[PDB]
């Protein structure tokens, strides 16, 4: 066999509460607080990337090779 | 077998409470917190890559080689 | 076998109150605050990165060579 | 067998209150906090990298060689 | 067979309280403050690498061979 | 007197403000005011008798989350006039 | 007196305030104010009597989590006048 | 007299602010005022017995959190006028 | 009088701020007043008798976690007037 | 007077202030006032007897945790007019 990120949770009990619970996060983003209060903000671009915002990327891939989660604000100009 | 990443959680009891609870987090970003106040921001930019903001990137990949999580502000001119 | 990465936990009562936890984390970014108050802030960037932002990145893999997580802001030139 | 990177807790009791637990943390970053105030910035880049802000990479890997976690602001002109 | 990083507690008992915990931390970066205040910073940059950031890299590797966990700031002209 | 004057731009903003009172914001927060979580009792044998006159009881088991903003905030409460 | 003026630019923002009070922001925080958290209680044998003339009693297991903000706060209040 | 100016630019910023008053900022953090986390009371034999004339009494496993912001904070409070 | 100008430049800021009080702020902070935190009793044999006239009285086993502002903060208290 | 100026550069900042109160901060810090952490009472035996007239009484296992501000904070207050 094979276990990988497995979450196992076993209760046995005769008499009054039992609680079982299990959980699992894979590849999760979870919780991002942005505040911008009295933000002066100026931008002259001329051909290129310019990235000021929030970005939030959550990727969970089986069998994949060469993936990219998150490409932000770039510039590509290969040959 | 073989287990990587397992959360195994085990209660056994006769009489009364009982709470049994496993958790796993694989690749997670988690309470990302920015506050950006009364900030001044000048920005030129020509054929470049400028990246002021937020980026929060999870990625949890099973079988991949080469893979890349997060490519954030960048100039790529490959010949 | 192979254990890598395990959290176990075994409780056995016959009364009362039992609690049972197992908690994991692998490549898990938590917690990440960032105050800019009244930061001034100025750029010209011709052909290059400039990165002052926030990045929080997680990866987690499994069979993966040649991981790259987070690449901030560079200029790749290759030939 | 083997084990790397386990944590095991193993409680038993006849009456009363019982509490076992397990944790793990597997390239985890935590806890990272940035403070700028009042801060002036000048940059001028002309194909360079310049890399003023936060950055928090977590890289978990199993099987992986030649792995990357973070490479931040650089310049790369191989040939 | 073989232990590596291994966290194991045993408790036993008839009655009363007992508390079992085990706890695990493997590559891990955990609490970066970093306060700037009334900094003045002026750069010129001319095809370099300028890095005046805050960088928190936590990386665990199994089986893998040359891997870096963070490269930052450079500049790479290798033939 | 409060002047703000953006003259011959391309792009111009102009913002003046008197007075200002910033208020409360919560984003991406959690509160917990008076909570009770995760209470757990195993009482074989429980045997409870009250004799009350006029007064202010509570017996038993109380799992009591309250959350008062302007009054008095009690579990049991006998006052008299 | 507060003045601000840009002239002649490309981009131009000009921005004044006479008084400015900021506020209270929570952004990604947790706050937790009378919390009982994970309480256990195990009593294999209890017997509670209770003879209560005009008064405030409480007895047996309690959990209590309380916020009160412009009052009193009590579990048992016996006040008379 | 406060001013501010930025005369030939390309990108330029003027602020003026007369007085200012920041206030209180919570950026991913955690509070915890008055809390009880992980209380465990075993107790094979209990036995509890009250007479109260008039006043207040607690008795018994307590587990109490309080956050009294203007008033008085009392497990047990017998006053009288 | 409190100026501040920039003349002629590619970019420009130009802030001028007459009077400033700073406020508070927690970033990726925690913060513990009045808690209790990991309580074990163990007691075998417990018998608790109260005879209370006009007082205030607490017993048993007590996990109490105050935070008062202004006010007083007791367990009990008997005040009489 | 307070004056800054920046003429004729490419990147040009000019910052003036008249009066400055920096504030407090902390940041990835940790503060503990006023806990009770980790007690543990083993107590095979306990008996308790009260008489208590217009005073205040505490007896048994306390695990107390007080953080008053602008306030009297007690376990027993017996105040009397």
């Amino acid at each position: 066999k094979t276990k990988q990120g497995v979450a196992e949770a076993a209760g046995k009990t005769k008499e009054g509460v039992l609680y079982v619970g299990s959980k699992t996060k894979e590849g999760v983003v979870h919780g991002v607080a942005t505040v911008a209060e009295k933000t002066k903000e100026q931008v002259t671009n001329v051909g290129g990337a310019v990235v000021t915002g929030v970005t939030a990327v959550a990727q969970k891939t089986v069998e994949g090779a060469g993936s990219i989660a998150a490409a932000t604000g770039f510039v590509k100009k290969d040959q």
